[PDB]
């Protein structure tokens, strides 16, 4: 299961969401296309799967430092590109397909869980700016993050962009 | 061609990037294979046709009020998400496919020099903050502009982001 999950993001990275083949993923795994769907059902589900992880990865970092420890994280890691992309691929399902979207959204759960704690503590401390409500500052940050997320899977320099998190933190605090 | 171009438009929206097939183009230009390809060669080239359009039209926004009135735009038009989806299926052929890379850059530059004299001209107003780099203030501004793009595409709400743009707004002033 690790070892499926391991070798399809590697899969879905290197060929894409449809590119990522049962043919290539048996490949990338080393196990049957009997054994892939039997854990996960279909290749949306096994991409969900991936999509979760990431979450709860991301919710860990989120609790130690924010969301914009999280793209600090991204700008240190340019090997992962490659998965961002194929995470932007589904985007019009997303927002139209009703079971897909419920579900990419409880994915996403632990995240979005994990980013309201975060700033609750924040605002717990006295260290958000307080003229601008809180859920503004927490759009803000996530309009910010699939900012990141896009202009790195689309092949921007890193450039300049670790001041640009500098200016966003600045940005929301007191 | 504007016949064309319009049509394509729609089709590409309604049916995405792959999607968009000849026999569908046709159909919705009511032109044929052969005078489609005629003026543009290939889809990706009608594609770029269609970005470059969307890059002249920001421009002239950018010129009167800035990025940030390009995205309040976006927000005043929900129709538009389909064809910003289009635009996000491509990133990984964007980020390592030199050619078309530098094809779409090229077709961007109307808008990268639109941003550029803008911003100059915020400048010699003085009405930006000097304490951060004009060129960190710019990509701040672009981050935030392909997050909007991201977060519409894929179906957020409209909520709050009129109170976001204000914030990145005040951000970038003096
Ligand atoms: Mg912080
Ligand atoms: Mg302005």
């Amino acid at each position: 299961r690790q070892e499926i999950l391991e070798g399809a993001r590697r899969c879905f990275a290197e060929h894409g969401y449809e590119g990522a083949t049962v043919r290539r993923l048996e490949e990338a795994t080393g196990k049957s296309r009997g054994a892939i769907f039997h854990h996960f059902g279909d290749k949306e589900n096994l991409f969900l799967a991936l999509a979760r992880e990431d979450a709860a990865r991301m919710a860990e970092v989120v609790s130690e430092n924010g969301l914009v420890e999280v793209m600090r994280g991204m700008l240190e890691d340019p090997e992962r590109y490659d998965w961002m992309s194929v995470r932007l691929e589904i985007s019009k399902q997303l927002r139209t397909d009703p079971v897909f979207r419920a579900k990419w959204i409880d994915h996403q759960s632990v995240l979005d869980e994990a980013v309201r704690v975060r700033l609750s503590r924040n605002v717990d401390k006295g260290q958000m700016r307080t003229d601008v409500p809180i859920e503004v500052l927490h759009t803000f940050l996530e309009t910010v993050l699939d900012g990141f997320i896009s202009r790195l899977a689309t092949g921007a320099s890193t450039e300049g962009l670790s001041e640009v998190l500098d200016l966003v933190e600045g940005t929301v605090r007191k």
